[PDB]
C-alpha cells in the first residue's frame, strides 16, 4: 500500500521585530 | 509506492517586542 | 508491500511580527 506520510514540514520563517512604542505621557505638572 | 508528504511545519515564531517609544512631552507649567 | 515513507511536509507558515514596543517614560517635569 502506499508509504506512511512524511515527516512534519520544517518550522517557518520568525517574524520581523515588533514596532517602536509611542511616546510617553507629559511629565509631571510644575 | 512512496507516502505522501508531511504535514506543514508549525507557525515560525513571533518577532521580539519592539524598542521602548521616546520620552514624553514636558509636564504642564503649574 | 508497505510503501517507503514520503518526503518531509511543507515549511510552516511565516511567525507574526513581533508586538508593538512600550511606552516612552514621562516628559521632563513642568
Amino acid at each position: 500500500p502506499p508509504g506512511p506520510p512524511g515527516p512534519p514540514g520544517p518550522r517557518g520563517d520568525p517574524g520581523e521585530r515588533g514596532p517602536r512604542g509611542p511616546p510617553g505621557p507629559p511629565g509631571p505638572p510644575g
